[PDB]
């Protein structure tokens, strides 16, 4: 079975209508396009969500307003859209468009059209119930896994972005049909803020949170054995039957974030792993605000998803002069020193480790 790969013109446009990150989702399909990845895929038309489907997750209040700027413009209301005033009237477009990409991939998954279904322009972890938060305007990846709740009993979410998915961990805090594992940057005054080892959920989900606490300047090596340590615990006690994998871009070297120092080659590895499982797993994108590079990675990782091994040469296209003056696709470190320490990492190994115990299915 081939990966499904959700993409339109209209789709990707779309994701690019509101110019918070520059034409990087095409950017993004660009680069595959151009190394003929595409071809290799099953390319699938996203559907739009309908206002009930992203009523599962996010409030009627917070979506009628979207809608209502949509049509009529902005002591108002804190939605967390006070840095877009200038032009609110295509959130709500995009938001269902982002919605309708996750939960039209997870439908595939459903429907057994696939083992892998793809939508890099989702994962917008940080969006809360009834606000936006950190360029996420919408919650996809709680959508998708809300899909996906309806044919697996239990589902495992793998948040390797820069930031804290705390989003979509405190959508499933209090359940334990859903288990989030977030690898993150964590200091005080780091956003968003959470995501400390001992939050390890609430209630009948208390422990089927997992939280790994990272410090700035990691590399390939270390991040692997981080994460396939604790993958390797979750994955025994947990026992996952579908995984949602977001793969924000913004802890590969050169990212304005400027923390984290990985190569694509490092979060490929991680995502060897878990597609070891060959359980149904949906992709999704995420953070990434260095363009070309995160063009880069995500061009990579979909070439290990397929196990194909692409040239080290960026081929001629449309954004071809963007990934000057190497113009390869191979992403080099920063010399930039790595600030976790070895004890620290084992003890966070052996608090989680301890807290895995708990989970008995
Ligand atoms: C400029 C830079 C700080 C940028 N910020 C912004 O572009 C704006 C829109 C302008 S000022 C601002 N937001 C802001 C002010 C106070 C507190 C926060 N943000 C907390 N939020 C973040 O730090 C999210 C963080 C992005 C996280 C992506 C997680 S995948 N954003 C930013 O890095
Ligand atoms: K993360
Ligand atoms: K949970
Ligand atoms: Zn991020």
């Amino acid at each position: 079975l081939v990966p499904v790969y959700i993409y339109s013109p209209e789709y990707v446009s779309m994701c690019d209508s509101l110019a918070k990150i520059p034409k990087r989702a095409d950017m993004v399909h660009s680069l595959i396009e151009a190394y003929a990845l595409h071809k290799q895929m099953r390319i699938v038309k996203p559907k739009v969500a309908s206002m009930e489907e992203m009523a599962t997750f996010h409030t009627d209040a917070y979506l009628q307003h979207l809608q209502k700027v949509s049509q009529e413009g902005d002591d108002s209301i804190e939605y967390g859209l006070g840095y877009d005033c200038p032009a609110t009237e295509g959130i709500f477009d995009y938001a269902a468009a982002i919605g309708g990409a996750t939960i039209t991939a997870a439908q595939c998954l459903i429907d057994g059209m696939c083992k892998v279904a793809i939508n890099w322009s989702g994962g917008w972890h940080h969006a809360k119930k009834d606000e936006a938060s950190g360029f996420c305007y919408l919650n996809d990846a709680v959508l998708g896994i809300l899909r996906l709740r309806r044919k697996f009993e239990r589902i495992l979410y793998v948040d390797l972005d820069l930031h804290h998915g705390d989003g979509v961990e405190d959508a499933f805090s209090f359940t334990s049909k859903v288990m989030t594992v977030s690898l993150h940057k964590f200091s005080p005054g780091f956003f968003p803020g959470t995501g400390d080892v001992s939050d390890v959920g609430l209630g009948k989900g208390r422990y089927y949170s997992v939280n790994v606490p990272i410090q700035d300047g990691i590399q390939d090596e270390k991040y692997y054995q981080i994460c396939e340590s604790v993958l390797k615990e979750v994955y025994q006690a947990f026992n996952p039957k579908a995984v949602v994998l977001q793969l924000g871009a913004d802890t590969i070297a050169g990212d304005p974030m400027c923390s984290f120092n990985m190569t694509p080659v490092g979060i490929g590895k991680c995502l060897k792993y878990i597609l070891q499982w060959q359980l149904a797993t949906l992709i999704l994108g995420g953070g990434g605000y260095n363009l070309a590079n995160t063009a880069r990675c995500w061009t990579y990782l979909t070439g290990v998803i397929l196990g194909k091994t692409l040239s080290s040469e960026i081929p001629d296209h449309e954004f071809f002069t963007a990934y000057g003056p190497d113009y390869v696709l191979e992403i080099t470190p920063s010399c930039r020193p790595d600030r976790n320490e070895p004890h620290r990492i084992q003890q966070i190994l052996n608090y989680i480790k301890g807290n895995l115990k708990h989970v008995v299915i």
